[PDB]
């Protein structure tokens, strides 16, 4: 029974910081490739971050290069995902998610989904 | 720039049939892996169906076994997604998806994704 669980999302101001958190049940995430996916309307889907090949190499889009960190904690078996100077095109609902090709699953698995949004003080006024 | 645009979706009715395409560019999808993921309304993103593996192995997930059918076309470069007896559970914004590795990782790509809306 795979299962992700996600957690960290909400309400932030341009430049703040988060820290999306996603606990794995069923599997080691320490074997596994994952990463996170953005969602918004009239946008499709895109891949923020990920982690991959245990040797543990990260992948960022450029958008959010220098700006988000993908981690692992292998004690905890938690996926983490450090997002500062956030911008109003981060706003989104993030996914945590394996590869189209899993290790352990031969389907893909999903998390069920975390809100982000960065709004500013004229933009909520 | 590798891209994937969708086509076919709308409505149907329930028991009807359908064919989502996905037309690729950019690579050829013979090589990569490809896939079909949902997304229906309340509910988060779930992954349809896959194709990869130097077999050219095909998988479902347990809502869609039997029912529906992912195949590429190397004629026209495009991803198909046939779809019959159609619940009312499969509206849904549907997305293809493909995984491209030409430095030792994979790299996934997704499309604008099409509307499907099992009504009466």
């Amino acid at each position: 029974e795979v299962q992700l669980l996600e957690s960290g999302g909400g309400l932030v101001q341009p430049g703040g910081s988060l820290r999306l958190s996603c606990a794995a049940s069923g599997f080691r995430i320490s074997d596994e490739d994952m990463g996170w996916v953005r969602q918004a309307p009239g946008k499709g889907l895109e891949w923020v971050s990920s982690i991959y090949g245990p040797s543990g190499s990260t992948y960022y889009a450029d958008s959010v290069k220098g700006r988000f960190t993908i981690s692992r904690d292998n004690s905890k078996n938690t996926l983490y995902l450090q997002m500062n100077s956030l911008r109003a095109e981060d706003t989104a609902v993030y996914y945590c998610a394996s590869a189209l090709e899993p290790l352990s699953e031969p389907l893909g698995f999903w998390g069920q989904g975390t809100l982000v949004t960065v709004s500013s003080l004229e933009a909520l006024s």
